[PDB]
């Protein structure tokens, strides 16, 4: 079949972790670990009930515990209370959608490439793992720094059995407007169509935040991307950006380019950022008790 999953998946006590305050909810707080007796303090995100409700927060726990990668987000561990935790390591900055939302007017091309680059690093990686995330999007890439994102959300992955490659979903609210055609159509996911969820993903970036299709339902969205209709080329962007978004977007679902392409490209066009994304401005910006604190990548098994 596959090689053994030798994960090690970390209680944590009640009493290692502090809540400080609520960061979302659709919850999320933030918070400090303090592993007993190490002299290190972690900063922590906490995510926290019917029966099939922890059902599925464990499933996201195996995967997030099953990855390693600089640019994928791990699991720390869980905490087996009242209700399950899982404590991640906090990312000080939100989603890339919201952050950049909020900082449109000084977010230049090299930021905007060398995301593209991280994310790109991140689903190679996932992909080298078996793992279809099928719920890639700008909202579910976190900003641990502004130079550096991980992927996030592993609520929907899938890692693909040891032989067939392709999952075959049920119903349920899925992500329409992110999604690959034969998704939408025959609940079909593959790496291919993490390709397609990429191309919308680059294109939130390059708009800075714009919903994709804004205003249409998604009932119609499978009919109009039948049609041929795709993603607008966003104004900032030189047709070379735009090529590559539009080639995540072909029927052919082979014909889309692999993971390990797209950092090639997006890395060529990240050594001369301003000949492939025209921003108005662009070489102006620029974007940035506690003496035993230690960055989760810095605290190792
Ligand atoms: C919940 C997510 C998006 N989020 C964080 C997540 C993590 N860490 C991590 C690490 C690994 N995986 C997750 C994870 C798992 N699943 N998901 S998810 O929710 O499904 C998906 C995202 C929709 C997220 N979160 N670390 C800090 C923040 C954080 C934040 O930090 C600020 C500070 F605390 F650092 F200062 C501020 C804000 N906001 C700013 C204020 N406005 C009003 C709301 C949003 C959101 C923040």
């Amino acid at each position: 079949g596959e090689a053994p999953n030798q994960a090690l998946l970390r209680i944590l006590k009640e009493t290692e972790f502090k809540k400080i305050k609520v960061l979302g909810s659709g919850t999320v707080y933030k918070g400090l670990w303090i592993p007993e007796g190490e002299k290190v303090k972690i900063p922590v995100a906490i995510k926290e009930t019917s029966p099939k409700a922890n059902k599925e927060i464990l499933d996201e726990a195996y995967v997030m515990a099953s990855v390693d990668n600089p640019h994928v987000c791990r699991l720390l561990g869980i905490c087996l209370t009242s209700t399950v935790q899982l404590i991640m390591q906090l990312m000080p900055f939100g989603s890339l959608l919201d952050y950049v939302r909020e900082h449109k007017d000084n977010i230049g091309s090299q930021y905007l490439l060398n995301w593209c680059v991280q994310i790109a690093k991140g689903m190679n990686y996932l992909e080298d793992r078996r793992l279809v995330h099928r719920d890639l999007a700008a909202r579910n890439v976190l900003v641990k720094t502004p130079q550096h994102v991980k992927i996030t959300d592993f609520g929907r992955a899938k890692l693909l059995g040891a032989a067939a490659a392709e999952y075959h979903a049920e119903g349920g609210k899925v992500p329409i407007k992110w999604m690959a055609l034969e998704s939408i159509l025959h609940r079909i996911y593959t790496h291919q169509s993490d390709v397609w969820s990429y191309g919308v993903t680059v294109w939130e970036l390059m708009t800075f935040g714009s919903k994709p299709y804004d205003g249409i339902p998604a009932s119609e969205i499978s009919s109009i991307l039948e049609k041929g209709e795709r993603l607008p080329q966003p104004p900032i962007c030189t047709i070379d950006v735009y090529m590559i978004m539009v080639k995540c977007w072909m029927i052919d679902a082979d014909s889309r380019p692999k993971f390990r392409e797209l950092i090639i490209e997006f890395s060529k066009m990240a050594r001369d950022p301003q000949r492939y994304l025209v921003i108005q401005g662009d070489e102006r910006m620029h974007l940035p008790d506690m003496d035993d604190v230690v960055d989760a990548d810095e605290y190792l098994i």
